[PDB]
């Protein structure tokens, strides 16, 4: 339990429609520092939004893995209805700037291990019955240049017990979205798994403005609604290209990630082998 009075504000940290982030240095002692945090509150405190902030800190809760960023509490000193939740604070911020500045040190092996590191949190995801639902680049946090880890929760919805998929706005990364999830709002592991593909893509083209998939998918769209052009550019089998430079046997992962089908996709098991074995192969 978090009391306001001893949560003193550093810096903002990323932003957003009704979120947003700030570091913050928790001074119980206020002698004369204490321990860094990230701590999310809403802007816009809407029932709903709230509701669903509620729903996402309980997931954060049950969470334990060295590849998922660790939930340290809650302040309800001022509300409610100004719920402030308290994670861990990674120094390399996401995946997405991380990579984008640091990318003449990190070859297709180091790409290579972060990819590993996502699929054993996806994985570890899977048992829960989770559905992360925002599995991009900006999501993925940087503990250490060997460690990364997943998670902005703020979509992600437990599988109900008897189906294997959930039907479920607001703004949406349909970028990264699958056919199905973007038709009939159905979100399961397949849908992540479609998500992973496009990560995959996202690291392999080191993130670079014109290579990204809004930036690739709105020239293949040409030339309403975007959407609507989005559903059809993919059940024509519309892709994302392979990246420069990207090897064979990942290429061919990403592919398989985007069967339109949603009972031919890899499973995360069988990615974490794939790419584990992929790693050893281009380093010994
Ligand atoms: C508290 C919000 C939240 C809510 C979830 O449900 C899941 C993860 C998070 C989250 C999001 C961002 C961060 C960060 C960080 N460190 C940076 C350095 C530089 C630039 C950006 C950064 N973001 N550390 N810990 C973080 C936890």
């Amino acid at each position: 339990q978090f009391e306001e009075r001893h949560l003193k504000f550093l810096q903002q940290l990323g932003k957003g429609n009704f979120g947003s982030v700030e570091m913050c240095r928790y001074d119980p002692l206020q002698d004369n520092t204490g321990e860094v945090v990230a701590v999310k509150k809403l802007q816009h405190s809407t029932e709903e939004h709230l509701r669903d902030f509620e729903r996402e800190i309980e997931i954060l809760k049950s969470l334990q893995h060295d590849n998922i960023v660790k939930y340290k509490g809650v302040c309800y000193s001022a509300g409610r209805r100004n719920l402030k939740l308290i994670m861990e604070y990674l120094p390399y911020g996401s995946l997405r700037d991380y990579l984008q500045k640091h990318k003449e040190r990190i070859d297709h092996i180091k790409l290579l291990q972060y990819t590993s590191q996502i699929c054993k949190g996806m994985e570890y995801l899977g048992t829960k019955r989770y559905i992360h639902r925002d599995l991009a680049t900006r999501n993925i946090l940087v503990e250490n240049e060997n460690r990364v880890k997943i998670g902005d929760f703020g979509l992600t919805k437990v599988l109900p017990q008897d189906k294997e998929y959930y039907k479920v706005p607001g703004e949406s990364p349909i970028f990264w979205y699958a056919p199905e999830s973007l038709t009939e709002s159905k979100f399961s592991v397949a849908s992540d798994v479609w998500s992973f593909g496009v990560v995959l893509y996202e690291l392999f083209t080191y993130i670079e403005k014109s290579k990204s998939p809004p930036a690739e998918f709105m020239r293949m769209i040409g030339n309403q609604s975007i959407v609507t052009h989005l559903i059809e550019l993919l059940k024509n089998n519309g892709r994302l290209p392979r990246p420069d430079g990207c090897p064979d046997e990942i290429y061919m992962i990403m592919t398989e990630c985007w069967n339109n089908n949603v009972n031919q996709r890899p499973s995360f098991r069988d990615l974490a082998l794939r790419v584990d074995q992929v790693r050893d192969n281009m380093a010994g």
